[PDB]
């Protein structure tokens, strides 16, 4: 149920960018890291991550064609939440 969401900044270009949030389930929930940017989820530029109980999205090498406005949509066996931030690069 969204234990703990990510938090938000404004980068360069594969400077740093990290997110790391938490999330519950029954049992181990899902994430879907999306906001425009192709789901996210490791899709071409980013770096994204889940973990057991809690997932983690990384952006490196981002071009221009990531922006940051990043949401995470986490759902599980019975739930559904979401969170949202957002990290730009100044290519």
């Amino acid at each position: 149920r969204i234990l703990t969401k990510p938090r938000s900044m404004t980068v360069y270009e594969g400077e740093s960018a990290r997110f790391s949030c938490d999330t519950d389930g029954e049992p181990v929930p899902t994430v879907t890291w999306l906001r425009k940017g192709q789901v996210l989820s490791t899709s071409a530029r980013h770096q994204v991550t889940t973990t057991k109980y809690k997932s983690t999205f990384e952006i490196s090498s981002v071009q221009a064609s990531d922006e940051g406005n990043y949401s995470v949509v986490v759902e599980n066996s019975e739930g559904k939440q979401e969170a949202e931030f957002t990290l730009t690069i100044q290519k």
